[PDB]
């Protein structure tokens, strides 16, 4: 029924993924969200990798549902004055433009507070204010490289040798498909903004939330910072693939598809792997019930072999064990492999392609993947991750550029003459 | 502090719930962590680096909490749990499916115990998922959510240095905790939203997040790509275009950059012995001239085979190779400085050692040194900064350190507390 953010007013003053994704979530939870975009072209996502020539790209519609679009050139004195009225209207202002942009536009945090002492200002940059990289261009992959994720993702070089490795020392840092830099930073920003919004109820005061992309990536790599400290003290990482047949250095190495503390595991080929990039499962060799594991893979002999039957003894032979499992499932599809290993309660799970995910009926039924009616496009799918017992979001079309400009100006108190004037002066259009 | 006076129960383990609860404590919440007797949160005993001290896994996830040791499978322990629930504004839980219910603590019951309770629950999958039975481990979530399928290298053309040979390029796990920490962030978002709405409605609610869904959410762009793929049959920005083939599902793209401009991770001097002697580099449309100078290929500036993004598509990997050649004799930092002079966008790949020791990160309070009993100091991460306050981060609790203290605040007499202890409801 009633939505938690009903009557909360938000300005989405950003682009791409971090800020818009957070603002989209706010709208879905009830917020009145207006997106102020540059004239003529709007948010960069509108025009990036279109699949339908005359329509807004999917990048944009999947990040900007339930918003109203305001076209506005804040780099003009008239535009700035309109923006200042918007700022007074809003509870929340979110921005992620390049370092110094807001400042050159006339909007220091000090000034923003002057305009609206209730304002909760959320700002995202690639790096913290004091970083030696503050001048680096902050793309998704730059944040992943800066925050420890690429360093610690992918394969190691050398022993133990495994099929997925590149030859020699060509196993380098690897980018993650997940938006550690973008959407993830948005999540962190939303945490800060909502904490601030709650605190504002008692104090009546706004404040500034700052999240850097590097820091948000690092937060998701908290366990890698854990491992770094273990490594420095202990000299090795016992659960890593390199122990005991490889070599550790002074920094956390890449670990392939390793399971981690107390739950050793790996991603294994299934029938069809040579032509199907997703004919794979994940399988754990658990530190209990080794007996059933042995039977599942046809190694009943291992249940008693002193070289296997203790959690801490199969610690050293895992890759032989993984190979035995793949041999046991080499004739099975991933779904057949899972069903076979489940017979014995060997914990495992399929690797699911985006096609299988997109088509999954259980994800439609739960409201996690939602089909949305979009003009000039038809329908498209979006993701709604967090479920509330009290209400369900009503997800609606993403706005055309400037579709609501005059409606919002009117809502702000501008007469019909000033509105035509602003559009005449090319403040609200190109 | 914005969560001052808010009462929170951490009734979870590992990362998702405890990380969310730790942030809450940092923002001012009064957080108690109810842990099973004797061993407590699994993170306490996992990969200890100091034998008789709690593991770093635990300390980095449980600062600023009080520990209550409690056997919630006993009728005495259940009674205690119920009093805590009535005390609490927020209850967070991530135990295996049906576990809360088996104790009798259904959502329907919790709503009646405390109509103001905000209840956050994490599970591997949605309740009606065909995978609902499956053990919800981090790598499982990454595999179910789309991440592993779309992370790693493709097989076949175009052939590049970091590929496995033949068709041995498979799904790959990300170092980032997509399934665990990321899920706790999503949980926290819903919890803070409901906490706010409670101000107007006066009632709590239940927030549910599945690990599969949280992973999927971070892979929003890959669901975008799936729909693009299904509509047009190819993806313009992927390494496979134009020289490879697209199938029916989004393929792995190695170190490719998203939308804006082509990019890749390039070797620098020392890559044969230093796993992290690398940078990330983007090939910009603008300033192609300086880019050509930067790599000792002035020859390319006027060449219509190269001087436009469109002509470059067919041989983007030739371009990257030339850049690598030009920085073959430079460290990643030297490579960065060289390439920046020509306005080519690039950045170093940083190792965990480099990050952990970074003075800017200590100075901003992003990496924080914490004093911890039986250990000395360790480092933790605090990612969101507030102009209104700065968290005062303190030691993670010893197991049951605050049991008797919390029970006394809950109104238990010293005699009740002593019997609970003697009967081993509050200890092993
Ligand atoms: C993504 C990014 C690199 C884009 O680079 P960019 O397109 O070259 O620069 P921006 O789009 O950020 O900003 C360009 C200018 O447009 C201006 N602008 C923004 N909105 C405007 C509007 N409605 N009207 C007129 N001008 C506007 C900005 O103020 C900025 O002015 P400036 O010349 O004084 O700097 C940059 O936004 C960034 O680093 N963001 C920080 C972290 C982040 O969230 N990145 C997002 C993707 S991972
Ligand atoms: C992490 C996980 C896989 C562990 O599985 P597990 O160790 O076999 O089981 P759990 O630790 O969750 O719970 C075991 C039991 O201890 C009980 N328990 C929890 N706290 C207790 C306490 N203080 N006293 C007594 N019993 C307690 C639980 O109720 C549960 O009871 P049950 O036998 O009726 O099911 C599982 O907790 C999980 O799937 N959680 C959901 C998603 C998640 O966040 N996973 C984290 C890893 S990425």
């Amino acid at each position: 029924n009633s939505k938690p953010l009903d009557g909360i007013k938000v300005i989405d003053f950003g682009g791409v993924q971090s800020v818009p994704s957070a603002a989209q979530l706010l709208a879905w939870y009830g917020a009145d969200v207006i997106k102020i975009e540059r004239v003529g072209v709007g948010d960069i996502t509108r025009n990036q990798l279109r699949d339908i020539p005359d329509a807004d790209a999917l990048y944009f519609t999947m990040l900007n549902c339930n918003k109203r679009s305001v076209e506005l050139n804040t780099k003009t004195p008239e535009g700035k004055a309109v923006f200042e009225k918007c700022i007074k209207w809003a509870d929340i202002l979110l921005e992620n433009f390049r370092p110094g942009a807001m400042e050159r536009m006339g909007f220091t945090w000090e000034y923003l507070q002057q305009l609206n002492p209730r304002l909760i200002y959320g700002t995202v940059k690639g790096f913290g204010e004091n970083s030696p990289w503050a001048g680096v261009s902050a793309y998704e992959n730059v944040a992943q490289c800066a925050g420890g994720a690429t360093s610690t993702t992918g394969y190691w070089n050398g022993a133990p040798l495994v099929d997925g490795q590149a030859p020699g020392n060509n196993n380098g840092p690897l980018v993650s498909a997940a938006a550690l830099g973008d959407s993830n930073t948005g999540n962190h920003l939303l945490i800060g903004v909502l904490a601030a919004l709650f605190g504002r109820e008692r104090t009546g005061k706004g404040q500034k939330i700052s999240v850097s992309m590097q820091d948000a990536v690092l937060n998701l790599c908290r366990v890698k910072l854990r491992d770094q400290q273990r490594l420095e003290r202990v000299g090795y990482l016992e659960e890593y693939p390199q122990y005991p047949n490889g070599k550790f250095g002074d920094t956390v190495p890449r670990g392939g598809n390793a399971g981690g503390g107390g739950q050793p595991g790996w991603i294994l080929k299934c029938k069809g792997w040579e032509t199907d990039d997703n004919a794979y499962i994940y399988c754990t060799v658990q530190e209990q019930d080794w007996g059933p594991t042995c039977e599942a893979i046809g190694k009943p002999e291992w249940a008693t072999d002193p070289k296997y039957n203790t959690a801490k003894a199969r610690e050293t032979h895992m890759f032989e064990i993984f190979a035995a499992i793949e041999k046991a499932i080499a004739d099975k599809t991933k779904y057949e492999a899972v069903a076979h290993l489940a017979k014995y309660r060997v914990p495992c799970s399929p690797v699911l392609s985006m096609k299988e995910i997109a088509e999954a009926p259980d994800l439609r039924e739960s409201g996690t993947i939602v089909e949305v009616q979009q003009p000039k496009r038809g329908t498209f799918l979006t993701i709604n991750p967090i479920k509330f017992s009290g209400f369900t979001p009503e997800i609606k079309a993403a706005p055309l550029l400037g579709q609501h400009t005059d409606e919002v100006l009117a809502e702000l108190g501008y007469s019909a003459e000033e509105i035509k004037s602003l559009r005449d002066k090319k403040i609200t259009c190109a």
